[PDB]
């Protein structure tokens, strides 16, 4: 017989396909090229168009889809549009299979729907254990859409038994326009910075970072996005940033790699963007997620041989009757994939237990530096050490903001012919031991002067200097 | 049955094909959002009477909130922490969208001086205890309760029992 | 207790003569009372805990009955004055026989006495069995009482036959 695993994503007009529509085609096609997993069954994709955010249109396509007849819907990639699907699915029986995170109401009594996107209740977890191992205590979250807050539910909270000095902004609505916010994070020092974008918001905030000279070593930025992989570190690659993030898309395995590898070169008919600041031909995390959902869902059909598909309609409440044996399963499954552990957690389809493996901008890229379980904590690497190791051109590539005062044995204007500029215009002792520590690390400097004339101490009634 | 968001589609569905003119749709965020989108697609009305958070990407048209916008009230509050010259408050919120209807009050240490320490009730209602303790140790002096007022009346019985009520 | 600073709150006016070795301590140690007197009415001992907050009263002798020395506590709760700041002695020998149910976590330290050898199985037992006749009349709960005890007064008058009887 035939399967018909079902499925709802955005169509870009005259845009090829989504990513995650890319995705689930082709996990199908996996799946029935490949007869070690599910010989007899032979699935079938019913792909529909939904705008973006349009409640009724998910409701209208997928009680047009059950009456098709599915096994599955999977899930509007939107928040608004998964709410209404989700309900749909639960009147009448149809397990619905999620991707991304919504916002989940705390009083939803659904039971057919499982997420693949991994809870921000152990997320929100995983930020804060990275905060405790680098002793932090000056936080500075920056989220940019309204459900952020959610998202860093454990991060907001925990100044109170974790003594951090949080503070919190917000990207405005102009999206390309984080200009004005990080001028109000130069000044005011916020260097530790927990940005909870989405990669495509990752990318230009990078780049409107680095032409304000926010990219120096002084800085540490701990993005909250599974896709942080998927950036062009080649221009940060040599400033010196911190730069620690996640990724739940195991590049590890020779297997999983060469999936990655295989449709790398399928989503190459789709064609790429300009220079913005993110590497090409990536299966990011929303397509390893869909990949990851035709699987567990066919190790579900797996164990449940005896299933048609009941052409259902939506005036009539009858609920599919596989639907209850079939819905427990799904979770109860622990099928591998892409994403590594897969296994749901009861009491609510969420995800809950997975393997995150934490990863830092070093001088060769993107570099895994540890991994993290929900029941294990932070399991980090021992760097254990090298070596100084030739100091001699450490601060390479640097530049470097150098104010002194004239003083006639130390600083002295180089008293000569036709005027001197730039760093010519100075001489003495200490600008002679810039050139022979230029020499013995190898940065660039501009001698500025100071405004005021002083050379520094605290106001008696202010305290400033 | 709110809670339901299958519902609150199929009972609307039925009134706009007896012919209302307006659907004064219901209280929950998971079905006033499921009705909005029928009535954008329709044309038809839809007034609301709750508070329910509005994704920036719902490019809709037809829909007006007498709630009163938490823009506004979290601008509110933040003017009546200042007038009592509060610098170190305690948000004790309720359900998980507290975070997203205190917005301007939590973005508020950014510019001022005001020194939050967001804290969350329990899933229970007589389980305030176990964070009443844990707020008069650390002397929290000063809180921004946001509840129903269901809840706000359930806490103060809590915080009567505490010694909280001095 | 290092106390350097009581307030004797009285009943009626046999509580000077009740408490003679008390009133006389300040002639012989370094304690200094501030008796007062509760008025003729209950309900009526807001003005009197008024005048007792302010002033700074952070340690109270209250001598009345157990039926008052509930009714007390019942508006030194409303007063805002059952915190970790007061500490009160009963002199009464019923204050085991008191509802602290909304006074157990409040910080409080009320202090008192008991007369009745309630570890003993043997008089355990004696205030088991004269439960059952006294269950059948109903108390009234707004007092504040935990029914079922036995009183003092009660449990005097039965160890008077006894002791005649030996
Ligand atoms: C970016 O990534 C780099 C590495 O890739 C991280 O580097 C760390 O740099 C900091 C300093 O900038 C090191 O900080 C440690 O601080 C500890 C606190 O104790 C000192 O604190 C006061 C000031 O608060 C000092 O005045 C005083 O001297 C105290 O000692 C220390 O315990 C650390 O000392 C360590 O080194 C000495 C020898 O130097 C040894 O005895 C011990 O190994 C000791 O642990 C140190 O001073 C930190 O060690 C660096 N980590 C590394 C190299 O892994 C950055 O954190 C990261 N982020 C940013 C924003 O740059
Ligand atoms: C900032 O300053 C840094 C140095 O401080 C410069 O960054 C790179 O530094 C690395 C190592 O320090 C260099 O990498 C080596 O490159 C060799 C080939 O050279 C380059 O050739 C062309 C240019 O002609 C480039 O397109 C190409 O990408 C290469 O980078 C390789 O042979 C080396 O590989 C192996 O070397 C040894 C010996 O086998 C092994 O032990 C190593 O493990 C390694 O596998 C090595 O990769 C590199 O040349 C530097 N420059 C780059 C990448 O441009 C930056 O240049 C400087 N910033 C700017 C903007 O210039
Ligand atoms: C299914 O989901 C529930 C709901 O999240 C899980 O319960 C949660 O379990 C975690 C541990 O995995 C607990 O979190 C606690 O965090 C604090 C702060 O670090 C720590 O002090 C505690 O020791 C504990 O780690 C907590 O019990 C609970 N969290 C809730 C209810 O918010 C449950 O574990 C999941 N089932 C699985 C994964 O099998
Ligand atoms: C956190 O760190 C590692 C993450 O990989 C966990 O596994 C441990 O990995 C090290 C490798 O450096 C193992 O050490 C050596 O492994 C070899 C290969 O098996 C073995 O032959 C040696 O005798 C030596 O043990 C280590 O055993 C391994 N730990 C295990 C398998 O339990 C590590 O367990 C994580 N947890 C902790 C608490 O460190
Ligand atoms: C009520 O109880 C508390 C704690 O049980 C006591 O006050 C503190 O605890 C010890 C034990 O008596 C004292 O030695 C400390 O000096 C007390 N702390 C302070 C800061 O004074 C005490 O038994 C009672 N306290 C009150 C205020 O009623
Ligand atoms: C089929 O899939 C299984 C499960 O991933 C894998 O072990 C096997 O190698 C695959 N076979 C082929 C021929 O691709
Ligand atoms: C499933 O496939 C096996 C062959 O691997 C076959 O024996 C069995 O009949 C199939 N089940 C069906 C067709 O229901
Ligand atoms: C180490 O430092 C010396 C100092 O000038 C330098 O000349 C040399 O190239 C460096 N590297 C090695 C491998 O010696
Ligand atoms: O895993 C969630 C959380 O559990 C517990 C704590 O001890 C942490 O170490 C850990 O992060
Ligand atoms: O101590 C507070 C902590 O105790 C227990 C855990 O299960 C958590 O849910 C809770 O936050």
């Amino acid at each position: 017989h035939v399967l018909r695993f079902g499925g709802i994503f955005e169509y870009v007009e005259s845009g090829p396909m989504g990513a995650e529509e890319l995705a689930f085609r082709f996990a199908v096609n996996t799946i029935n090229r490949n007869r070690t997993l599910l010989p007899n069954t032979t699935l079938t994709y019913d792909t529909q168009k939904i705008n973006l955010y349009d409640s009724f249109e998910a409701s209208k396509k997928a009680c047009d889809q059950l009456s098709l007849g599915v096994a599955a819907i999977f899930g509007p990639s939107h928040s608004s549009s998964a709410n209404a699907v989700q309900s749909i699915c639960n009147a009448l029986g149809v397990p619905h299979i999620q991707t991304r995170w919504k916002h989940q109401v705390s009083d939803n009594k659904d039971s057919f729907y499982v997420s693949l996107y991994p809870d921000f209740s152990s997320l929100s977890r995983a930020i804060l254990d990275l905060v405790q191992f680098f002793k932090w205590k000056t936080v500075t979250v920056v989220y940019d859409d309204s459900t952020g807050l959610i998202r860093l539910q454990e991060l907001i909270k925990a100044p109170s038994r974790y003594n951090l000095r949080l503070k919190i902004r917000q990207l405005p609505a102009d999206t390309k326009d984080a200009k004005p916010l990080l001028k109000e994070m130069k000044r005011g020092k916020e260097f530790h910075v927990i940005f909870d974008c989405s990669h495509e918001m990752a990318a230009g905030i990078l780049k409107q970072a680095l032409a304000m000279g926010m990219m120096t070593e002084y800085y540490h930025y701990i993005f909250t996005t599974l896709d942080l992989f998927a950036l062009d570190v080649e221009p940060y690659r040599y400033s010196g940033v911190n730069m620690t993030g996640f990724r739940i898309l195991n590049t590890e395995n020779t297997q999983v790699s060469s999936i990655i590898e295989k449709w790398s070169m399928e989503r190459l008919q789709a064609p790429p963007k300009p220079d913005s600041g993110l590497l090409d031909g990536f299966m990011t995390t929303d397509a390893a997620l869909m990949y990851d959902a035709v699987h567990v869902v066919s190790v579900a059909v797996q164990q449940f041989p005896q299933m048609t598909v009941s052409s259902l309609q939506c005036n009539r409440h009858k609920p599919w009757r596989f639907g209850t044996r079939f819905m427990s399963l799904i979770k109860e499954a622990h099928w591998e994939g892409l994403t590594g552990r897969i296994t749901f957690n009861k009491t609510n389809g969420l995800r809950t237990d997975f393997d995150l493996d934490v990863i830092s901008l070093k001088e060769e890229g993107l570099e895994k530096i540890g991994t993290w379980d929900p029941a294990s904590g932070l399991n980090m690497t021992e760097s254990q050490k090298g070596k100084p190791a030739n100091i001699t051109d450490s601060l390479s590539n640097r530049s470097l903001i150098v104010t002194t005062i004239l003083e006639e044995p130390y600083v002295l204007f180089k008293k000569s012919d036709k005027p001197l500029y730039g760093n010519d215009r100075f001489e003495g002792y200490c600008i002679d031991l810039l050139r022979e520590l230029s020499t013995i690390l190898g940065f660039t400097y501009e001698i500025r002067l100071v405004e005021d004339g002083k050379y520094g101490a605290q106001d008696d009634v202010n305290g400033q200097w």
